[PDB]
Formats: C-alpha cells, sequence, structure tokens
C-alpha cells in the first residue's frame, strides 16, 4: 500500500509526483531578485490610509501562515514512506522556506515587524489560530485514518483558501491602480506555488481512496471576519469584501469537485508571473 | 541554546544559515538541464574497457550514497529546533532529491540499473555500507552528544570525502581527454552542493563547540579520528574496484588517496580536531586541478 515502506528508490510507484516537483522547479524564485523601492514610494505617497491598512493587514494575515516553521510537507515520508513522497515533501518544504523568507522581508521593508510580533492581540487572528491549531490536530497522528483527515483540511484551506483571499487584495492594487508592482510579483509567484501544493494534496487524497466539509464551512466565518479586520479603515475601491467571500466559496467547491467578479485573479497571476 | 526551541521566526539566532541556503539558491540546478547523448557517444566509441569500468563503477559508488531516501538534513530541526535550521534542513533535503534524481537518471541513460540493484553483491560495497551504518547509527539519537558525533562524521565523510574520489575520476575525463562533459556538469554542480553541505555542517559543529565546549572531550575526538582513518581503508579498496579492469591515464589511485587524506585534514582543522595524515604539498597538488575544473564545468 501507500503506507508501506518501499526500500528501492526507483521505479516510482507514483510517477505523477514528478509533475508537481518539476512544476515547483520551473517556477523557482527567491525574494532577493525583487527590489521594493518603487513600492515604498507608491505606498508612502499614493495610497490612502484605508489602502495602506488593506496592504498592511493582508500581508500580516499572509505572514501569520507563511512566516512560521512549516513541518507538514517535510514529514509526509513519515506517513507515506516512499522515495517519491520524500522528494515531494522535500520540494514543498524548501519552497515554504523561500516563502517565509519573502514575507519576512516584506514585513521588514514596510516596517511591520512590531505588528507581527503582537499579531495575536488581534482577536480575529487569534480566532483563526485557535481554529487552525485544533482542526489540524492529527497532522502527526500515527492513526492513518485521522492523519488523512488532516491532509484534507491542510490542502483545501492552508493551501487553497486561507491565503488566496489576501493574494487578490494585493494583486488588485497592481491590476486597477498599477501600484505595488514588485509586491504583486511575490504574490503572483506565491499563489502559483500554493496552487501546486494544493494539487499535490488533492493528488494524494485521490490515491488513498461528514467531519470534513462542515469543518471547512467554519473557516468561511473566520475568514470573513479577517476581511473585516483588513478593511477596518474602510472598504477600498479596487476590490470589495462581498466578492471575496464568493471567491472563497468558488475555490472550496472546486477543491471538493476533484476529491464572480474575481475571475480575473488567474489572469492577473500569470501577468505578474 | 542551539538545542532549545525558539517559537518566533526572526530575528535569527544563527543568521549565518542564510549564507548557506542562498549559496544553494544561487547554484540551483536540475538534471533535466543537461542531455547525455554526446556523452554516450564518447563512452561508446572513444573509451577503453578500463575507462568504461572506471566511469561505470564511479557512478555506481556515487549512486550508492546519492540514490536513496536522504533523511538526515530534512530532520535536523528535530535536534536544533530553530526556524533557521528547519529552513537549512529543507534547503539541503530538497538539494539531495535533485541529486538522487540526477544520478538515478545517469544510471538509466547508461543502462546500469541492473548492476545498481545487485551492487550489494560487491564485497567492497558491503564493506562501505556496514561502515556508513556506524557513521549514521546516532543520526536519530536524542543524546545531543551522540547526535553531535554523527553530525561530525556525516559532514566530513558522507558530504565531503566519500564521493569526491569518484567526482575527480569523472572530471578527469573532461579535463585531460575532453570526454563526458555533460556528466562533468552534473559532477561539478553536485560537488559544489556537497561542499556547501559540508561547510554548513562545519558551521553547526563549531556553533555547538561555542555553546558546549565540554562536548568535545578526548573520547569523542579519538573515536572520530579512528573512524575517519577506517574510511580511507574502505575507500581505497573502492578505488581498486573502480579500476578492476586496469589503470587509466586520466588519474592515479595514489593521488586520489592523497586527495582524500588532504580533504579530511582540512575538514578537521575547521572544527579544531588534530590532523591525522598531514599530506605534503609534494602530494596533494597532483589533484589541485579539481577546484578549477569544478568551476570550469559549472558555468
Ligand atoms: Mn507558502
Ligand atoms: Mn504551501
Ligand atoms: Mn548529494
Ligand atoms: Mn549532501
Amino acid at each position: 500500500s501507500i503506507f508501506d515502506k518501499r526500500v528501492n528508490y526507483k521505479p516510482f510507484e507514483y510517477p505523477e509526483v514528478l509533475q508537481f516537483t518539476e512544476a515547483i522547479n520551473k517556477a523557482y524564485w527567491v525574494h532577493t531578485e525583487v527590489d521594493f523601492t518603487a513600492d515604498t514610494q507608491d505606498f508612502h505617497a499614493h495610497l490612502s490610509l484605508a489602502e495602506k491598512t488593506a496592504v498592511k493587514n493582508s500581508l500580516l494575515a499572509i505572514a501569520q501562515i507563511e512566516v512560521a516553521v512549516r513541518s507538514f510537507w517535510g514529514n509526509i515520508y513519515e506517513h507515506f514512506p516512499k522515495p517519491e513522497f520524500n522528494g515531494l515533501g522535500s520540494t514543498f518544504a524548501e519552497c515554504e522556506f523561500r516563502h517565509s523568507e519573502a514575507y519576512s522581508r516584506l514585513l521588514e521593508v514596510l516596517g511591520y515587524n512590531d505588528e507581527f510580533e503582537k499579531l495575536l492581540d488581534v482577536p480575529v487572528i487569534r480566532r483563526r489560530v485557535d481554529y487552525l491549531s485544533n482542526v489540524l490536530k492529527d497532522t502527526r497522528s500515527q492513526d492513518n485514518r485521522k492523519y488523512m483527515v488532516s491532509l484534507i483540511l491542510f490542502s483545501i484551506l492552508i493551501e487553497n483558501v486561507s491565503l488566496f483571499s489576501q493574494f487578490a487584495i494585493l494583486l488588485s492594487f497592481t491590476r486597477f491602480k498599477g501600484y505595488m508592482k514588485n509586491v504583486s510579483n511575490i504574490i503572483a509567484w506565491t499563489s502559483i506555488d500554493e496552487q501546486i501544493h494544493a494539487n499535490g494534496g488533492i493528488y494524494i487524497i485521490n490515491k488513498i481512496r461528514a467531519l470534513v466539509r462542515e469543518t471547512v464551512k467554519d473557516s468561511i466565518a473566520v475568514e470573513s471576519d479577517i476581511l473585516d479586520w483588513i478593511f477596518e479603515e474602510g472598504e477600498i475601491e479596487s476590490i470589495k469584501k462581498g466578492d471575496l467571500v464568493n471567491f472563497m466559496k468558488f475555490r472550496i467547491d472546486e477543491s471538493l469537485k476533484q476529491i464572480k467578479a474575481l475571475a480575473w485573479f488567474e489572469e492577473e497571476v500569470f501577468a505578474n508571473s
């Protein structure tokens, strides 16, 4: 089975894994390629306080997940002891380190390290953490039935929902205003990697073939409250909170179908890619 | 300390980690960037039986270490619970998967999968596997002193000497004969990566020496020096199996033994361990072309 340890390296029992690692390989990128001087000039002079807050809080919401020690992918070999899944996890774990460094830099160049330190003082961020830490309680569980339960939640929200909300907000400043072009480059490259991390999760879930889908509907409530915190200074004009909820509803449905004025998102991602 | 868990991502307690990860980032490469058709033609037409056997057995010995599930670097966060070392471990773990795929491919192109499956039937390889087992027996130990011993032997053997003998053998065909230039691209890129891995391990060893100088007692230094001296005996016997069909004009075994001994000594100096062999400039300059040949085959 997939939970049994195969000793020989090749042939790969699941050769489709290379499609996900090679996609990460071809999309390889680091934050040191990008210069944020123009974005700081656009930020300082041409963005309203409600627009500054939307950029600040969206990046803080992204950093809450991205700026952390990521250990799920780097340990799937402990649960799927195959050489191809150790490489799948290795490639995703490295990519998450490039992500954590990129949003650690953005927090530094925009001067938001202090707010990131005390981020749990925000009640709604504290609500997403209490949510996330509990629903993913069995990511390290030796029980192979509730570890699967973790990979479902990990792939459709951590990789598909809990971040693409803030990706579209930041990309809207480049789409409709032509601002934050370099930050949107980091955002476009990140969302591409998270799309591959989601498909890799979806791919595995289909290979292991109630508690799930009404656990994930609980996140739409907390993710909607996060948008209230992101737009606490007022709704900006490039995007609206109501459309982002439907964008969140669209992505969850297509995630489960394989196991909208925000249709421009995919087009905007490849333009800034 | 380095063994204590830190929850906050930054500031980094060990910011020099970024020097090693960025080096891997800048030297990033995948084997699909290279094609080996030209090398199969030089192998088929312009290589003797002695040179064929040296190329095949060297790559078999490399694949013996590289084509496997590598798990040491990807789990260094279990012993150094810092966000820095989880990123350092991930960056190195992904790097080994690019290596495992690269030499998996070289075995496939040149048609050596059957001999790699039966590689354990070679007695000198079984001597290396049992020897490497004691070099890795404490890689999961929760004893920080036992795990530090495995970390020292991992960086100076698996990452810095156990493969560089075969690396120089393959590069010698490109420098002196002008053959196997695509294979030399993989070798040079891999040798750069393993150098960063060994230097990254030396950095962690020295940082443990800073915070815990009592861990470097007389017993640890004696066991490491004796285990290391046992390596050159097994690796020199590997050199006999690599040239089991005759001496080749590209390089000599005597230079390769002096090459490994010098690299081992340079490794011990960086972590303040007494030199074992003390190779003279009379001997280790015969393979001094290895560094520049790696850089020439890297661009
Ligand atoms: Mn990420
Ligand atoms: Mn991800
Ligand atoms: Mn390697
Ligand atoms: Mn290595």
